[PDB]
């Protein structure tokens, strides 16, 4: 399958991406509380759901929440402000929450079943969101012995989430609070700038954006 694309509803920022999110690959945003991850998340389960001519994938969304900060109504104020139905652009959000990091990898597991039943229907799952990847992983694996113990289930819950990805042509959208290794494909650094500014870099030029009442734009 070829790679789609979703915009992240700023110019700068897609130019940087080059060209927006990639379906077939993990793209994982950090940086410090405050810096816009959780905003980019809602704005992408919006745009996703746009025609590929405005920078969608006719998609549908699959969000793992592991610290409560979804918002609903952030959703709809989103949609409803780039001209889509709010409440429509809602119902098109799977949304579980992780109770612990075990909780968490078998939730992954089970998006299985829904990107299965959608794959043939007019909005296939084309995001999965997992906000946040680690702050589960951050709080349970502590102390000696836990740098390696950490990175392998991390290393497991990534794999599995690369392989639905590639399988399934879906962008995986995943944030991280921040000499660890990684291993999503894409690592963006996300700061906060000059005048309310986020900056986002490339990780291994700039792109900066403001959040709004649409998301985020440039």
């Amino acid at each position: 399958a070829t790679i789609g694309r979703i915009s992240t509803g700023s110019k700068s920022l897609d130019k940087l991406l080059g060209g927006g999110i990639e379906t077939q690959a993990i793209t994982e945003v950090f940086g410090e509380f405050g810096s816009g991850k959780t905003q980019l998340a809602h704005t992408l389960a919006v745009m996703v759901q746009l025609p590929p001519e405005e920078g969608g994938l006719n998609g549908s969304v699959m969000w793992i929440d592991t610290e409560n900060t979804f918002r609903p109504e952030r959703i709809r104020e989103i949609a409803q402000n780039r001209g889509l139905d709010p409440d429509e652009v809602l119902k098109h959000i799977a949304y579980a929450r992780a109770f612990n990091s075990n909780h968490q990898m078998l939730l992954v597991q089970q998006a299985e079943d829904m990107i299965k039943e959608l794959l043939n229907t007019d909005r296939p799952v084309k995001l999965l969101i997992v906000d946040s990847l680690t702050s589960h992983f951050r709080s349970e694996y502590i102390g000696r012995g836990a740098l390696a113990e950490r990175q392998q289930k991390l290393a497991k819950h990534l794999a599995d989430l690369h392989r639905l990805a590639n399988l399934y042509d879906i962008a995986v959208f995943v944030t991280n609070q921040v000499i660890l290794a990684h291993s999503a494909t894409l690592r963006v650094y996300l700061r906060k700038g000059k005048g309310g500014k986020r900056i986002a870099r490339l990780i291994d030029g700039e792109a900066v954006f403001s959040i709004t009442e649409k998301g985020i734009e440039d």
